[PDB]
């Protein structure tokens, strides 16, 4: 039962919550291995007797008659077809518990809100593209974003999977360049050489939206362009430094991942599209001033005609923290949401004391929740975390190709 | 079983031979992570053999004759008396092996230079202090700062314990108030509290210079004051906010890390304070910006005339980098030896290189290699990494009382 600490305060608690982790994850006590980015009919049971134990302890009927029936009915339709259909009600509660336990989301203050569309009767690519459409059109909202998980039918004996190829629901083209270099984003360069052989006529601009590469069951996936009325996207431009708009950066307005896996009570859901809104650290420092990403860091700051040939002068932080004003003030420019990482660190704070109260603790991967500028300026730097894993919950998975 | 680690800023991929070597075992179990946590008889034999066993290979001596030779008197010294002086080399080879093991130190790259003074015939209070002084004097060197270290006496059982109860050879006061806030240090109100109880008049400064609580075996603490002209300090001042200077702020430049317990071969030496040189996140960040520590930050924001009022003005971040401007500026004046986090962490991953080489990987913490400002614009931020317990160490240690 880990004691942990918050440095700031002084305070202590007790992740008993820890206790209850399911399925294991890469640590040992020879050897810690946090930072790594990527770390059957009885056991499809006993995850799903516990999730519905979870689902019904959730609604205050814990160990009732309906209790009773739904563990009778799920083992009886296990041992009759293999697996079970969840009822609507628990999978709304599972994509909110799933979005609840992962640990490497700080945005989880808003985890009960959460709209759930329950697409699971889906039949083909196309029908998968009108239910994402839409998704996106109700999550984008003009700018008033709100959060939405689209649930496609799981995983099942005989059929192939639903999958979204596309990491995201938006994403740029990555174009391999003559001499080796990029243009666009460079951590698509994969789902962009995939669409242009399944038929897309590429772009050149640094900032072409992807088309979506959907794969019905048993079938190749299909290219379907999205409406650029559909994706909202933000100019950047900074309030003080008017040479900055002659960029030409843009970001778009909806953070929507759509290749990671929903497994709820033992089913797995391999395409369940869910989104958000964005923080500001994540576009301004990650996507824009990565090395491996569009990379302006440099041409900021000479811009800025800060002094470049030495590192004393933190003119890579200024620089930084001038591209992350400018995402803040663009998106408030152009009414989209968006939240700073001062104010969402903020509020993941009370995330934890809510989950302490609730649940006796809460998973956290400390070197995700920690902006990736300022660490020390949020509180979330000087709170001890405990890292596991609890189902439901989001996983990654293989890219289909 | 070979740990694969990552690089993603390069896409490079080395394995961790090293860490099968790990004796002690670190606080992560398949069920959680704990990495983010702060702190948690003939078996001796063991420790001082396979000690004696890197000597000799690290001098391509491996089995051959003072080898063997060595192996035997380490046999008898114990079975005669029950532990075991060490050879000086030996005890200068395990002092910079130490540090060369040191997760959470991202300045290892120099651990081949370190100055190890022998003050194991060590007896009395005032002996320490004069060992102290000419270890404070030889390292800050009028400013150009040396690694060094001093090793005092060994524990073994029925002695007393050699001990510096200050947790740094330099601190400043923290007072307490009739409205309990902190003036000077609030890390340091404790042992301040201590130094006033055995008799030190107390001051009325916001960087009062604390005196030395040194100890000798079985015997109560003396109070020692350090001589002015020994405690090198760097008042800050700003290149172009010329008010910074007003703030009236000021920092030490020897970090000098006394409570930590030197641990070789199987000995414990209780007493065994390193020096180095800053990092100037150290100071500025973290030691001037905690909210728990001096807590400047909003002070320096209202002279910046910053708008306070909302926090996605990011004024938090742009005052931090100012003062850690300040710090840089400062030290480089004061001719005082300093390094910058970039110039840092970009030396630390020439030290994980070098490491791989020699060794097959390298022990390093990701949440403390990581800087606490512009985390994702330093190159380690991309690095993955292990974290494991290599012999020798430095261990923490509880509080001599
Ligand atoms: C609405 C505001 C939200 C904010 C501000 C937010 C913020 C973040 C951030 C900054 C990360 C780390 C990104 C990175 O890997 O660099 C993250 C990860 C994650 N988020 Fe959230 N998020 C939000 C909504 C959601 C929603 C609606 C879901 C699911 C229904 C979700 C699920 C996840 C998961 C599973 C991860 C871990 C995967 C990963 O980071 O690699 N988030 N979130
Ligand atoms: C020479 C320049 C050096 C630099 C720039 C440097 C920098 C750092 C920094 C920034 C940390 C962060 C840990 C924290 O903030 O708590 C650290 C930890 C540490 N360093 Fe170094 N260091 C240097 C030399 C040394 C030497 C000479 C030793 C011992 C021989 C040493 C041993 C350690 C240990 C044991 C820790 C972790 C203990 C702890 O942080 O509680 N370092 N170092
Ligand atoms: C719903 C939602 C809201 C929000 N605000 N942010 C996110 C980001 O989520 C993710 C981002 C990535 C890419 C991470 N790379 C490091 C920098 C880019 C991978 C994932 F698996 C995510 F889950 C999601
Ligand atoms: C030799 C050396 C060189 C260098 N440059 N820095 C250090 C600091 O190491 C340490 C710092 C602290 C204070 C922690 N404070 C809370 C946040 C800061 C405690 C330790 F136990 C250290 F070991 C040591
Ligand atoms: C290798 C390293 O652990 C990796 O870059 C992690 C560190 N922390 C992170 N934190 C967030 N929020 N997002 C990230 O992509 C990463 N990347
Ligand atoms: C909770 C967290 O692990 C803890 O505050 C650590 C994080 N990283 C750190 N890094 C450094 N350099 N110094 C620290 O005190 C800490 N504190
Ligand atoms: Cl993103
Ligand atoms: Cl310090
Ligand atoms: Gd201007
Ligand atoms: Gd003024
Ligand atoms: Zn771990």
């Amino acid at each position: 039962f880990p004691r942990v600490k918050n440095w700031e305060v002084g305070s202590i608690t007790y992740d008993t919550l820890s206790a209850q982790a399911q399925q294991d994850g890469p640590c040992t006590p020879r050897r810690c291995l946090g930072s790594l980015v990527f770390p059957a009919p009885e056991q499809l049971l006993s995850q799903a007797r516990d999730f519905i134990n979870q689902y019904y302890s959730s609604i205050k009927r814990s160990g009732s008659q309906a209790h009773e029936q739904r563990l009778q009915e799920v083992e009886a339709e296990v041992a009759a077809t293999g697996t079970y259909q969840l009822r609507e009600s628990e999978l709304v509660f599972g994509a909110k518990q799933a979005w609840r336990n992962a640990p490497r989301c700080v945005g989880r203050i808003q985890w009960g809100k959460l709209q759930v569309f329950d697409a699971r009767d889906c039949r083909s690519a196309q029908e998968m593209f009108t239910y994402i459409c839409n998704h996106i059109k109700y999550a984008t909202n003009r700018g008033n974003l709100r959060s939405a998980i689209t649930v496609f039918p799981q995983r099942c004996p005989g059929r192939g999977d639903f999958r979204i190829w596309n990491s995201q629901l938006v994403r740029y083209a990555g174009y391999r360049q003559q001499d080796g270099s990029v243009r666009g984003d460079p951590a698509n360069v994969e789902i962009t050489e995939l669409c242009i052989q399944h038929g897309w006529t590429p772009g050149n601009g640094r900032f072409d939206v992807l088309p979506l590469l959907l794969q019905a069951p048993d079938e190749p996936p299909e290219l379907f362009l999205l409406p650029p009325e559909l994706v909202l996207e933000v100019p950047l431009e900074h309030p003080t430094l008017e040479w900055f708009a002659a960029l030409g950066l843009r970001w778009y307005a909806l953070p929507a991942v759509s290749n990671m896996l929903l497994e709820i009570g033992g089913l797995e859901f391999p395409a369940a599209p869910f989104s958000g809104w964005y923080m500001s650290t994540e576009i301004g420092t990650r996507n824009l001033c990565d090395p491996h990403r569009y990379n302006i860091l440099e041409d900021v700051a000479v811009c800025m005609d800060l002094d470049t040939r030495t590192t004393s002068s933190l003119w890579k932080d200024k620089a930084a923290v001038e591209i992350n004003v400018a995402v803040l003030h663009s998106y408030q420019l152009a009414k989209v949401t968006i939240v700073d990482h001062h104010a969402a660190t903020a509020s993941f704070m009370k995330h934890l004391e809510n989950e302490q109260k609730a649940r006796g603790g809460c998973p956290a991967d400390w070197a995700w929740i920690v902006p990736p500028i300022s660490g020390s300026l949020t509180p979330v730097f000087h709170q001890e975390m405990v890292n596991y894993f609890l189902s439901p919950a989001f996983r990654y998975q293989p890219d289909p190709w």
